């Protein structure tokens, strides 16, 4: 009841809200930082090394060893760019048909698709969907490729689980892409695509659940991008509406934008 | 009084956040160090033939260095027994040399030449770490855990900069599960190691942060409680600050203290 113990229950709020954003940020970044070490396993590895180390058995030993490098991941897997000039040759090679993700039916004709070709066994179903076909996944493998850099989706709900997530993309670029590239060089040496699934709704709920005073607190995370349009990313609810804090995210991506909402049950 | 208290709450603020950067910097470092073990493991060991080579490593391990942000270098050494000597070194075209002056090294029950490098420590191919007292104790403690090991503070090869090495154990796919430490010593295959630059890389994380002129920084090696040694700072023997530090081999104990100059 108390106005000083009001105070006090504000302050607490506020630590706990805070330590979350924190453990969330920053276990991201851990995350972020071992796909981009992976995009560069796959570059070097696979592409630079005559013959490549790296078949699918390979690539599910590796990424399944340090899976506990990745820990606000489900799962990692490789796409190669393909060019329709290139996709019968492609799939003689492979022995298989490109796929679409909505049905796993052979792909109809499009000027270029993104396979992938090697995969953690957590993600195994990836195996030769086009990640071009589904749009969330498509406008992150352009940006990833035309930035050079990291790229998260919006939230949607991910293959198979139907869990409320995130992708996170990386590219990797041929040896023949030029020191300080423009946009039309980087599409030029694109090789394809280091994906992993950010599974928010699992991954974040598990990490929540075991913190003290988590029965305590409700706490929902929001893509605000779009201010006007803000999107959950994470949570539900009966909440105490009188009080709350709002802790700061940083994801790395910065084309988007989000935050995190904490309230007690109360 | 009342700035008495303010300077004591600013001493322990900015201890704490110096204590919180290098203990992160170095869990980051320690985690992708083992990713490398493992990726030795999988890519020489567990394929057949092997598919990882000097050049491979190398270009691995350059294009990775931000990974690792308090290593100076890291490098793969292989367990050579004395009877796989001659064929170890015919198969290198080198000899196993010592640590100290570069000379063909006696013969020795077994040995730990470095196989693969990081360029930045090009003069560890084909040293025996076991050679160095520090870095072979690492070796026999990581070995026998099968876990991440830390030596004491000592003098690192080449630059003479004071650090600790990190060093992994690699093992052989005939490791068994929950294996005793005598299987773990039969079963292993050679060992990761990177040279913690305390004296360059720990002065350039926390030199260049404001409010240094102001404070005295030391970190200690604590896990003799009577024979504190010097990791970081001046070697000088009434307000300090204790900030915790856990740099995650359970062996060693470390701390940061924090005081002012006046
Ligand atoms: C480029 C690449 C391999 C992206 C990874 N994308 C995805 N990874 C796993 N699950 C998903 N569901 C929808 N998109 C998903
Ligand atoms: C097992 C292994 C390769 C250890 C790495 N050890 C070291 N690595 C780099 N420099 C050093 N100087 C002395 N020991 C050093």
């Amino acid at each position: 009841m108390d106005d000083a113990n009001k105070i006090r229950r504000e302050e607490v709020l506020v630590s706990m809200c805070d330590q979350r954003a924190r453990m969330l940020q920053d276990q991201f970044s851990v995350s972020v930082n071992h796909v981009h070490a992976l995009a560069i396993l796959v570059s070097t590895f696979h592409y630079h090394k005559n013959p490549s180390a790296i078949d699918q058995e390979t690539f599910a030993e590796y990424t399944a060893r340090t899976a506990f490098e990745r820990p606000l991941l489900s799962g990692v897997a490789y796409a190669e760019k393909v060019v329709n000039f290139e996709r019968e040759m492609f799939e003689r090679q492979h022995n298989w048909v490109i796929k679409t993700m909505d049905r796993g039916e052979p792909s109809p004709v499009r000027d270029e698709y993104a396979p992938v070709i090697f995969s953690q066994d957590s993600v195994s179903y990836l195996e030769s969907l086009d990640m071009m076909s589904g749009e969330e996944d498509r406008e992150n493998i352009l940006r990833a490729r035309e930035t050079g850099k990291a790229v998260l989706t919006s939230p949607f709900r991910l293959l198979e689980t139907h869990h409320l997530g995130v992708v996170l993309t990386f590219p990797v670029y041929k040896s023949s892409l030029p020191e300080n590239p423009t946009v039309e060089e980087r599409i030029a040496a694109t090789a394809g695509y280091l994906g992993g699934a950010f599974d928010v709704e699992s991954l974040v709920e598990n990490l929540l659940g075991q913190l003290a005073g988590n029965q305590a607190i409700v706490v929902h995370v929001y893509d605000i991008t779009n201010a006007s349009d803000p999107l959950v990313m994470y949570g539900n609810e009966e909440a105490d509406r009188s009080l709350s804090h709002e802790s700061k995210l940083d994801f790395g991506d910065p084309f988007r934008k989000h935050k995190m909402i904490c309230r007690y049950h109360q």
